[PDB]
């Protein structure tokens, strides 16, 4: 079976925020993104011109449309969680939220970026890239490594 992860990342400091993104094809990081830049982890995405780019829309977009309050705390970090798997010719999905590194899954009645991120995470991700996106995406970069020079 096969892995394609997304490890997403937002640290609030006051007003400024740095984000992050990780990409894991089978537990091995292949792709980093710091906010600004994107990079390949790994020889084989070295010198791809067809995921990098789209991914780094894709993250930017994530980050740049969460509606962020003012953090009361002078440091948050907020992560989401994504993955699709394939394994036998079935397609399954995982995801999950963490607040300052605790995993949390109940919505409360209140305006904070904690309540905001879990409840527009899943929906602002989709809107770029879904299910079908990432399994077409994961079969597609475990060919491009089996087929690498690397």
């Amino acid at each position: 079976g096969h892995k394609l992860a997304f490890n997403f990342n937002l640290e609030i400091n006051g007003s400024d925020t740095h984000s992050t993104v990780d990409v894991y094809l089978d537990d091995s990081q292949i792709i980093t993104f710091d906010g600004k830049d994107i990079r390949p982890t790994i020889p084989f995405m070295i010198g791809d011109e067809i995921f990098l780019p789209f991914y780094k829309n894709v993250f930017s977009e994530f980050f740049s449309l969460f509606r962020r309050v003012p953090t009361s705390t002078p440091y948050e970090d907020l992560t989401y969680f994504y993955e699709c798997d394939y394994t036998d010719n079935k397609s399954t999905f995982d995801q999950f939220y963490l607040y300052n590194g605790e995993e949390y899954t109940v919505k409360t009645q209140e305006a904070t970026n904690k309540n905001m991120w879990l409840t527009t995470s899943e929906f602002r991700l989709k809107k770029w890239f879904d299910g079908e996106d990432c399994i077409m995406h994961l079969r597609s970069l475990v060919r491009k490594m089996e087929d690498s020079k690397r």
